[PDB]
């Protein structure tokens, strides 16, 4: 079993469009990390995404990744496409999709982080360490937001 | 953020209906575990599910759970409803849903394990330890199945 998807989904008490705009422009200073890179424009000169080389520590180990980020405001979706780095030692493909939708309910939101992956071989782990990291990051972010 | 869902999804090279029937009637002897319990019938005397008290070891720690299992052959869905045990020290609600579907592709299958949870409080973990356990269990099972 080489192709798979891991998901964490969380309910948040926040309008979906508002929350998407917050996620779009905000990424946990206690965790060691920084990036360098560039922004990407669409042709009208407005930034449409970015390409970042990250340096970060995951479960104690220093790592690097190169990620291209795109967004879809119409569907409140952010897509992170990893092309290089430590994760590519385990995965042929590694993409992180973040979606925010109103609860069928109506008022609050459901945020979904999906990691869509293809392992290099059967001996590769599934990216549970990344899922927990992304989960804790969005829980941390959401805990700094309140009504009104 | 108290309500959420964790998912692992895996592609398997097996007809969906065949694979569902295998999952339905098969549960990793190297992991210490046993259950006692009863089967549940629907009214025509045929077994429709079961109610099990499990004793198992998760990440080294002995635990117990009481689980009621139901199935839906029409949708190839198994549902495990945990009512008691160590997990209920962290979660108000804990349900494990296993779905098997044909690939839009056509030939093989996509298996989805979902853990639908509600934490007791903000200090409760999300059930990443259970997700990894269920994942490894279905990978182990699927590795013992081959074509023809
Ligand atoms: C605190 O340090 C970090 C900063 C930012 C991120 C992470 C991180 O700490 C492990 C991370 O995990 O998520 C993001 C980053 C990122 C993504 C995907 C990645 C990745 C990333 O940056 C490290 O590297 C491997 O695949 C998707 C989202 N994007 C914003
Ligand atoms: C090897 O030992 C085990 C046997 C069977 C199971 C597990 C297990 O080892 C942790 C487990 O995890 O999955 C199943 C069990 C089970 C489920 C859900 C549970 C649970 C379970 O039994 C321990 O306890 C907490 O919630 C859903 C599926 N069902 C069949």
């Amino acid at each position: 079993g080489l192709v798979g998807k891991l998901v964490t989904q969380l309910e948040v008490n926040c309008d979906a469009d508002i929350f998407y705009k917050i996620v779009k422009h905000h990424e946990p200073n206690v965790i060691p990390h920084f990036f360098t890179g560039v922004q990407v424009t669409k042709g009208d000169g407005l930034v449409s995404g970015c390409i970042k080389e990250w340096n970060y520590v995951l479960e104690g180990k220093a790592m690097t990744a190169v990620e291209e980020t795109t967004h879809a405001d119409e569907t409140r979706t952010l897509t992170h496409h990893i092309t290089e780095g430590d994760a590519m030692k385990d995965y042929k493909k590694f993409d992180v999709i973040v979606e925010t939708n109103p609860k069928p309910n109506g008022h609050g939101s459901v945020v979904t982080y999906s990691i869509v992956y293809e392992k290099i071989n059967e001996d590769s782990p599934a990216p549970f360490d990344y899922l927990k990291f992304f989960h804790q990051n969005i829980v941390d972010m959401s805990a700094h937001i309140c009504s009104s």
